[PDB]
């Protein structure tokens, strides 16, 4: 039901002022996003001035609730679109939290070695694109993750174990290098050192028990300035189930697809080629 | 001992006549200060209601008193709990008295000039931009800065003519409203105010008449609060409530404020720590 969702939109639109121009484009096509991002961007400056972000960047948080906003109008509508998934992520099931020092690809083969790389890639070829320079505070990382969304959510069925991430940046919209966001684990120096035994808010406490961040940035920092850490693309997601529920009170079902690998993703080496095109009905003269 | 401290806080809540809700649960407990705040406000009602206040919220001013108060009662019972510090305060030598135009941040170290001021750990930020190293101290004004300084240090010798030590510390809250983590300033923000009147005219007020300037200690980042109190506001605080214990105990407890070391805990923090939001929902992902 297009209208039922174009009608929805609009609404939000309204309500967050977002600029005719913008507001009259918009046709809830597989990829116009700026607009609705335009309407999260207002609404977090009204209910949400005080929204720290810990390693990202802010026009990327805006997007991203643009793209999970796009996927709830779609679902609520039921519009479907043969090959585009709007969130743009996928849920990747990390096995990294398990035994420790064991880390693990996006192939699922347990990191070979200090540092850590991708088995193929002992990167090109058939290779994921995963390496890590230092393995100790990768595993941090991920285990601070793994902690944040136990915190969040207490009492549930499985998540726990899943990691939402990004599949495309702002180039992914083929190209040589990586074919996935760049994940770079980054260090929290400060949440070092403050006392176990702090406030009752326990995901500040898994940041203070694992002081390291899970950042996702473009694909080969074409490129763009694509970044953002792991738990606030997970903030990104709720953020935007209380603005759906604050105007329409039922969430409807949208699922973000599950991570599994395929050739696909591969370290691209060797280029393709493109054609030029010419403005000539015959190749030759003759 | 904590029945010894019961009894004595039994009866300055009775004496006082503070609610009997407030003075129910009470256990004396590190952050039970709001019976103690009330008993203050009593007394300072129905015995000083002519009190003047420069540059304090009459709020923090109760507020205070409650700590110094809970501060003596526990050292009369003599206990102490770890990660608990009653008066929330330090005594800090700032050594900004003693050459002229030369002022010194928490750092015990000299201040580079921006006739600004600002921490030596900021020489590289910009002006009123604060580094991860800096203790948050910046002044716009170094002067003014260490008029207030010299009439905090004067008004301290009025009061205490013939005191062997104590003239070159400066009591200073190290806690405001919030830190009692955060982003920015991690200890009251002292600021330095202008008495433009002074300048117009016992040797309290003289003080303020040869320097005309005070220090004011706001909230660490003006979370946030309305924390507000003048540095001889602050030392009045301390003794009122000396007054309010003799008044009703026949010895005065020794309480020691803790004196003030630098120490990383202190230092500007600019990186935030991820902090979750309230999902009504049980799983976190729709399969
Ligand atoms: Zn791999
Ligand atoms: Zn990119
Ligand atoms: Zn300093
Ligand atoms: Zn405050």
């Amino acid at each position: 039901a297009w209208e039922k969702g174009m009608e929805a939109a609009r609404a939000l639109m309204d309500k967050y002022h977002v600029d005719n121009d913008l507001k009259a484009n918009f046709k809830l096509l597989p990829d116009q996003v700026e607009a609705l991002a335009a309407v999260c961007k207002t609404w977090l400056n009204e209910e949400h001035r005080g929204l720290q972000l810990t390693f990202t960047s802010n026009k990327t948080f805006v997007t991203m609730m643009g793209r999970f906003l796009q996927a709830y109008l779609q679902s609520f509508a039921e519009v479907t679109y043969k090959h585009h998934e709007p969130t743009g992520c996928a849920l990747w099931l990390h096995r990294c939290a398990e035994i420790e020092g064991e880390l693990k690809c996006l192939h699922g083969s347990i990191m070979i070695n200090d540092a850590r790389c991708c088995v193929h890639d002992a990167f090109s070829g058939k290779s994921c694109g995963m390496f890590f320079s230092e393995g100790a505070k990768a595993q941090v990382a991920f285990k601070q993750i793994k902690a944040f969304m136990q915190a969040l959510y207490p009492n549930a069925q499985t998540g726990h174990g899943h990691l939402l991430m990004p599949l495309r940046c702002e180039c992914n919209s083929p190209f040589l290098g990586r074919q996935l966001p760049k994940l770079t684990p980054f260090a929290l120096s400060n949440a070092e050192d403050l006392d176990a035994d702090l406030i009752s808010d326990k995901s500040v406490l898994a940041s203070v028990h694992h002081p390291a961040l899970i950042v996702f940035q473009c694909c080969n920092p074409p490129n763009c300035d694509f970044k953002i850490s792991a738990p606030d693309l997970l903030n990104a997601l709720v953020m935007v189930r209380s603005l759906w529920s604050e105007n329409f009170t039922e969430l409807p079902r949208m699922v973000v697809p599950e991570f599994k690998w395929s050739t696909k993703h591969q370290y691209r080496n060797v280029s393709l080629p493109v054609a030029h095109s010419d403005a000539r009905q015959n190749p030759f003269d003759f």
